């Protein structure tokens, strides 16, 4: 029992054949524009739940049986798609039958004596044949399009189901670029094959059936015609083989582009802060140029392919007629037969003119078939590698050796330990020694070479990089679980989240943002912890959850949650710690260096050892929503869009294209009438050579027609490339120029959609639609001009026939357009969900929530399909209506000719029928193509949207540009400075007033969520000042072009962000300076040893956004990045967060030596590294509290004293 079910199920037989059931929606759509709400629920068999499981099953049955073939696996959609063959057969015989009846009528009308009754019968038999072919043809087309739709669901369903199981090593090879490409473009390639796959036999049948009529007419002279056509195949064959290589290279360039764009949109804040977006712009363009260069070559071959097929029947015709006179000198010599022979030849263009699109589709689909087959055949991480015994030690690892990649050398070298039930274990060691690795090994994320691993009970995971969903804070803490009011409140207060829940705008239920961009580092880490704690599992793997928060909250969380008095007192919990404060509280602590456990034991036991760790210890010891969903445009498409696409093509090509179209269709009409005038001439003994004279002229025009067709097919293709190139550059510049607030609002999939699918539409579709539209347009003008001039008194018939076609076209398109918008809008969540999942697969797999996320994906794809399905039915609805109107007019033209056979104008009236069918079929084509054009241009409308938006301040002002040596003394002055993140939200900073003098070392201290990171975000002018101003050395900041600002001051941001490419590229993407400078920087960064010992020294492939190396190494890469610029104002935003105590001591000593003369302000939680500084700023919520020298603030016994006492400096 559905609330709004599809009417197709309940529809009677008469309704189903004519598609009468969609009538109701089409009328509703005309009155007021269609909404997402009044779309019908899908049919049970059109649903991911019913479609995808049978495909993945067949893959399990077929892949397990084996190489693994994907083509044999596409017998899943075979059964349903066979009926299509039967429907296509009947239609072709009815197409063949049509002309026969028309000959008998055109003959009947001529013969005066013929009985009254026999005339009507022919017209009645014509009308019925036209109706039957229409109904049968559109049953065929509906089966083809429904098949295509079901293949789209399954391809997306399978790819998502696979993405959650694939190995890490395979995840590096199959990048996010390929996965997004597979779900988007390759599914559209299979959908487009679904139509034309049925022509592979329908064209040869039609070619044979037309050829046999010539044998019946001519005889054994039709062989030459077959000999010419068979010789043709090899050319199209080798050219198709050549294209197959171009399509592969084109797709590879498209994957690389989408992969790079993903890495840009991930870390856009870092691009904005370092002022790097021009470097990454140039890189995206370089990849686009390669992709477009190949697409041009593919288009050149298509033109040669089209050129070959269009001029085949004329070359066949001349080849055939030569055979007669070169042997048959005895019997045959006819004059009129030529006309019937040419009338039989001129049908052999209708099959051959649709062939190069069949070839293009099959090649394009065959590439996509290989790419999907290669992706679904990747090695799957096996969960039976770990024992996972039912709820005697908690976890046991015995001589286990794990490796990130199968062929690479192992990370963990023969580790051996056992942890008892309800034991608090700690993991310690150097930066990049394999701690996060050890936790990954127990989750079966890493491949193991040898050993034995047993993990008894359910596992809960807290990763080092916090992963938060787009949904409300409560729903993040729940993570798809039933709510317990007692326990929920008990977890939230234990995780120290109450003050954070107070400061948030709408308290608990706030739209948290796409990657938790709203929250601060500590808030993200606390939510991530709270989720895992709420889940209530047997074993707890905590990857440094007390890093980002200060000493106060850290202690609170340790006493209330993790420690032996908290919630998790009884559960086995293995935490990775860098702090040495809580090691006496631990049961056993495991030290590891270079992937080997150096020594295990308790605090006292390890102290008694007098080892390396002992020596280490001595030295240091109604709710407000944020994300706005995509919303469809309401009215008609504005001429601005069309004019913008045409402006990109250029004036020269547009005047050439139209000119060649005219030359083509003029030659078409000259040939048309020159033949029809040649027809009605007597066969006298004279005009013996005239036939051999004029058939050369017919051949010449046939070649001329072919040459021009090749011409305009080329002209439109190059036009399309110019447009597609220009549109991408405008889109990319518009995106890179927008402010940070826009990116925090707009969903990720919202942009991925426009950069992948909407651009792929602009690249491929629109040129083909333009070619077919212009073709149909000039065909209609060409028919109209002929009938009018042949019968000047037929000027009355044209308007009425046009007006009724126009009103059907204007009615239909109004709804058709809106359905294409709804579909195009509703596909954005599908990308967002894919993007959200791929980041947090480790977490999803740890909590075993796969089924829920898989089930969520199915429900998100259903919405896209619910929007798509009415669109294709509406196409069928229109087509049947227009053809049935066409049949009616043909009947009246046909019936009028029989009624008034001999009354008057007997010679003229007989022909009236002949072109009454022509004009009908051409006006039928014009409406359908004009609609297809209006629905396709929506893609360009969608790309334009980010032109009329909010833009960031001008990059280069070039008038008020400050001197080359502007930051000469780092004198930073804040004057009544106040920041506000949104327009409606309350102020984060207010009435800030400090004077940081030149070369002054300034600390910034405060409680988590005090406005520390926001102050540094404010200085770079990422968010524009609400009140007051900042001044850097007697020069106002708001005035200057922010690229003159941003190059002169450096920051180490809180989150370390690396981009996909060589390790050298991350340090310097402009390629400005030498390798000696990079090496001396990596020497000061303390990565020299690590980066030197690597297989490729500085050409190491950092992939997936720097997942190839550890968090603490990304910290040092971001340090090196800052060390290379060597500016006079430096800003540290917790640069020493996820590192050792030893490693921290080093990079501090670096900062003291290198940045000795330049102004440095540092934000920090480790107060150890502040007490050395000259002055310190302390701020609580939005205002600066007591500030001065650290020694002074300790004497005062105020706030800074309280924070020092927690750290244990006092
Ligand atoms: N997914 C991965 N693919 C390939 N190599 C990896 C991967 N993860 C880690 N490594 C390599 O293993 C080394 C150390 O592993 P790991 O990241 O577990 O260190 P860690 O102890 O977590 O360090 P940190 O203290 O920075 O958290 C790194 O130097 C890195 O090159
Ligand atoms: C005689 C005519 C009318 C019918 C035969 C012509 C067509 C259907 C034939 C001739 C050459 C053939 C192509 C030759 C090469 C390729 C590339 C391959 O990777 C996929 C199949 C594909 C694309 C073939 C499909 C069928 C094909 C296009
Ligand atoms: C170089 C050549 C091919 C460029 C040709 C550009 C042509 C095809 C463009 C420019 C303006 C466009 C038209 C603008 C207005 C409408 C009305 C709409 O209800 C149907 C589409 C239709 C009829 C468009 C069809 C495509 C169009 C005619
Ligand atoms: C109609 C008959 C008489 C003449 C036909 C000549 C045709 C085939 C010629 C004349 C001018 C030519 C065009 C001139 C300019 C360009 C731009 C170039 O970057 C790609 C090829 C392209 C698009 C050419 C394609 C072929 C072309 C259209
Ligand atoms: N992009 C944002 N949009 C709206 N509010 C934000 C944003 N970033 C941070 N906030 C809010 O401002 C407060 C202070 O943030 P911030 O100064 O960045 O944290 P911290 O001082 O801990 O580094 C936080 O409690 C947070 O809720
Ligand atoms: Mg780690
Ligand atoms: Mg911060």
């Amino acid at each position: 029992n559905d609330p709004n079910p599809c009417p197709e199920s309940s529809a009677s037989f008469l309704s189903r054949i004519t598609f009468w059931w969609i009538t109701g929606m089409m009328v509703q759509g005309y009155r007021q524009p269609l909404e997402s709400t009044d779309l019908w629920s899908l049919n049970k068999e059109d649903t991911s739940e019913q479609v995808v499981p049978v495909l993945v099953k067949n893959w399990k049955k077929e892949c397990a049986k084996s190489p693994s073939l994907f083509k044999v696996l596409y017998k899943t959609f075979g059964p349903y798609f066979l009926m299509s063959f039967l429907f296509k057969a009947v239609h072709d015989l009815m197409m063949f039958a049509g002309p026969e009846i028309l000959k008998l009528l055109i003959n009947f009308v001529n013969d005066k004596k013929a009985p009254e009754w026999q005339g009507y019968f022919y017209t009645a038999l014509l009308f019925i044949s036209a109706c039957l072919q229409t109904l049968v043809l559109h049953q065929y087309f509906h089966i083809c399009f429904v098949s295509g739709m079901r293949i789209k669901t399954a391809v997306i369903g399978a790819v998502y189901r696979k993405a959650l199981v694939i190995t890490n090593a395979a995840r590096k090879s199959s990048t996010v670029g390929e996965i997004v490409n597979l779900m988007s473009v390759d599914a559209q390639r299979f959908m487009d094959l679904a139509t034309y796959i049925n022509m592979i036999w329908s064209a040869p049948l039609q070619v044979i059936l037309a050829l046999y009529l010539l044998w019946l007419n001519l005889g054994p002279s039709v062989l030459a015609g077959v000999a010419v056509m068979v010789l043709m195949v090899p050319l199209n064959a080798v050219m198709a083989m050549k294209t197959k290589t171009y399509q592969v290279a084109h797709m590879k360039s498209k994957d690389n582009r989408i992969k790079l764009m993903n890495e840009i949109l991930n870390g856009i804040k870092v691009l904005k802060l370092y002022a790097w977006e021009l470097a990454f712009k140039d890189k995206v363009l370089a990849i686009r140029q390669e992709e477009l260069k190949v697409l041009k070559k593919s288009a050149y071959l298509a033109a040669v392919g089209t050129f070959t097929w269009v001029c085949t029947p004329f070359l066949v015709a001349l080849s055939t007629f030569a055979v007669y006179v070169t042997v048959d000198e005895n019997n045959i010599l006819d004059a009129q037969k030529a006309f019937v022979s040419l009338a039989l030849f001129n049908i052999l263009r209708f099959p051959l003119n649709i062939l190069p699109m069949v070839i293009s589709s099959i090649v394009q689909a065959s590439v996509s078939l290989k790419r999907l087959r290669v992706f679904l055949s990747h090695e799957d991480l096996d969960p039976d590698s770990i024992q996972r015994r039912p709820i005697t030690n908690s976890i046991t690892v015995k001589n286990a050796t794990f490796t990130w990649a199968r062929n690479d050398p192992p990370t963990l070298h023969g580790i051996t330990f056992s942890v008892p039930e309800g034991s608090l274990v700690a993991v310690v060691g150097q930066v990049g020694c394999g701690k996060s690795s050890l936790l990954s090994a127990l989750l079966a994320e890493m491949d193991k070479v040898e050993g034995h691993v047993t993990v008894k009970g359910s596992v809960a995971y807290v990763p080092q990089q916090a992963w938060i969903q787009n949904i409300s804070l409560r729903e993040n803490i729940l993570f798809g679980r039933q709510l317990q009011e007692r326990y929920y409140k008990a977890v939230v207060e234990a995780c120290a989240l109450l003050p954070d829940l107070e400061i948030l705008p709408s308290g608990d239920r706030t739209e948290i943002g796409e990657k938790g961009v709203n929250l601060s580092g500590g808030q993200k880490q606390r939510v991530s912890l709270a989720r895992a704690v709420y889940c209530d599992s047997d074993v707890y793997l905590l990857d440094d959850p007390l890093s980002a928060v200060d000493a106060h909250v850290g202690k609170h969380i340790f006493e209330n949650v993790i420690g032996p008095k908290g919630l998790l007192k009884n559960k086995t919990r293995l935490l990775v710690t860098h702090a040495i404060s809580y090691l006496p509280q631990m049961d056993v602590i495991i030290v590891m260096s270079g992937g080997k456990i150096s020594e295990m034991g308790s605090y006292q036991e390890l102290l008694a050892r007098d080892g390396a760790f002992a020596e280490f210890l001595r030295t240091y010891a109604e709710t407000w929503k944020l994300v706005e969903a995509d919303k469809a445009q309401t009215g008609q498409v504005k001429l601005s869009v069309y004019w913008d696409y045409m402006k990109a093509i250029g004036l020269f090509i547009s005047f050439l294209s139209i000119f060649l179209f005219l030359c083509n269709h003029v030659a078409s009409l000259v040939s048309n009438y020159w033949l029809s005038l040649w027809t009605d001439d007597p066969i006298v003994n004279g005009t013996q050579e005239h036939t051999q004279v004029r058939l050369s002229v017919y051949g010449a025009l046939g070649i001329s027609q072919g040459i021009t067709v090749f011409g305009y097919s080329m002209a439109v293709s190059i036009g399309g490339i110019f447009a597609s190139r220009r549109l991408h550059l405008d889109l990319l510049h518009n995106v890179l120029r927008s402010p940070i607030s826009f990116f925090e609002r707009t969903p990720s999939g919202n942009l991925v959609n426009r950069f992948s699918k909407e651009l792929d539409t602009v690249d491929s579709m629109i040129p083909q639609v333009i070619k077919m539209f212009m073709g149909s347009l000039f065909n209609v003008i060409g028919a109209c001009i002929i009938i009018l001039l042949a019968t000047p008194m037929a000027a009355v018939i044209i308007p009425p026939l046009g007006l009724i076609y126009f009103f059907v076209q204007r009615f239909y398109v109004a709804s058709s357009r809106q359905l294409k918008r709804l579909e195009s809008v509703s596909r954005s969540p599908v990308y967002s969900h894919f993007n959200e999942t791929l980041l947090g697969v480790s977490v999803i797999r740890a909590f075993e929530e796969q089924e829920r996320f898989i089930r969520q994906s199915d429900l998100k794809v259903d919405e896209n399909q619910k929007a798509y399905y009415p669109s294709i039915v509406a196409n069928r609805w229109l087509a049947v209506r227009l053809e049935c109107v066409g049949n009616c007019i043909v009947l009246f033209a046909s019936l009028f000719a029989v009624i008034s056979r001999h009354s008057l104008s007997a010679g003229l009236v007989g022909l009236s029928v002949s072109y009454s069918l022509q004009v009908t079929t051409y006006l039928n084509w014009l409406v359908r193509m004009s609609s297809e054009m209006e629905t396709n241009i929506v893609a360009v409308e969608r790309l334009k949207e980010y032109s009329e938006t909010e833009k960031e301040a001008p990059w280069q002002i070039q008038d008020m540009a400050p001197p080359k040596d502007w930051p000469q003394v780092g004198r930073v002055e804040f004057r009544d400075y106040g920041l506000r993140y949104r327009e409606d939200l309350d102020l984060v900073l207010k009435h800030i007033n400090v004077t940081i003098d030149g070369g002054e070392k300034v600390g910034i201290v405060g409680r988590t969520g005090a406005g520390k990171s926001s102050l540094t975000l404010g200085l770079f002018r990422i968010k524009e000042s609400a009140e007051g101003e900042i001044i850097i050395d007697d020069i106002n900041i708001a005035k200057i072009g922010l690229h003159d600002l941003r190059f002169k001051i450096t920051i180490i941001p809180q989150d370390p962000v690396l981009f996909s490419g060589s390790l050298r590229m991350n340090l310097d993407p402009f390629s400005q300076y030498s390798d000696e400078e990079v090496w001396t920087s990596l020497e000061l960064a303390h990565l020299k040893g690590f980066v030197s010992a690597l297989p490729d020294k500085l050409n190491h492939e950092c992939a997936e956004g720097g997942e190839n190396l550890s968090v603490g190494q990304r910290q040092l890469v971001c340090l090196a990045r800052a060390l290379l610029r060597k500016t006079k104002i430096l800003v540290l935003d917790e640069a020493t967060a996820a590192v050792d105590l030893e490693t921290d001591d080093l990079i501090q000593s670096t900062i003291r030596t290198q940045f000795d003369d330049c102004t440095v302000l540092t934000i920090a939680h480790r107060l150890n590294t502040i007490m050395d500084y000259t002055r310190v700023i302390v701020l609580d919520k939005g205002e600066i509290q007591e500030w001065g020298s650290p020694s002074d603030l300790l004497q005062q016994r105020g706030l800074f004293y309280s924070m020092a006492k927690d750290s244990g400096l006092v």
